[PDB]
């Protein structure tokens, strides 16, 4: 279902798009949530999604913390993907603006690998402060599955295209 992707490697594809729009557009089976330790949906990709989802997420995500405390950063849950997808897969990358250690950026990607195919953002990119461009490095290296990663920026998705190895 999935349309318009770059093909990076045998299992990793990207796409300048809103993984809103993208993810209202495939209905997937997976959409992944760059969120935090506190499934608090804010802003960046998890208060866009939350968002589209009338807020359903957050109310959601909000049971889970009261019965199973917070998860661990390089951590994730499968919840609920609401409006957006079958299931929303919680992924917590390390927030550098938080100083947390970008090291926990491969075993966050290495969620990944328990679902056999996702709609994902670049784990730890944006306001998490981490290198996009490290981000997909660590992308391709550790996800076995099919990932369709959603670069919303077109400056950054022409960047990231370009200076691919
Ligand atoms: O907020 C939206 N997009 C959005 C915003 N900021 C982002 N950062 N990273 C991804 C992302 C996406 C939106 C646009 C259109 N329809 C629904 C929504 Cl919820």
């Amino acid at each position: 279902s999935f349309s318009g992707y770059l093909k990076l490697t045998d299992n990793v594809y990207i796409k300048n798009a809103d993984i809103v729009e993208e993810a209202k557009k495939v209905k997937p089976t997976v959409v992944v949530n760059a969120a935090n330790v506190y499934l608090k949906h804010g802003g960046g990709v998890a208060g866009a999604l939350n968002k589209a989802t009338n807020n359903a997420m957050q109310v959601e995500s909000d049971d889970y913390i009261a019965t199973n405390g917070p998860l661990k950063v390089g951590g994730s849950c499968v919840l609920s993907g609401h409006n957006l997808a079958k299931h929303c897969l919680h992924v917590v990358g390390p927030n550098v603006n938080k100083g947390e250690d970008i090291q926990l950026l491969k075993s966050a990607y290495e969620n990944f690998n328990q679902h056999e195919v996702l709609l994902a953002p670049l784990l730890s990119a944006g306001i998490f402060g981490a290198d996009p461009i490290h981000s997909l490095r660590v992308c391709v290296d550790t996800v076995r599955t099919n990932v369709y990663l959603a670069v919303f920026d077109k400056n950054l998705y022409d960047k990231l295209v370009s200076s691919f190895l």
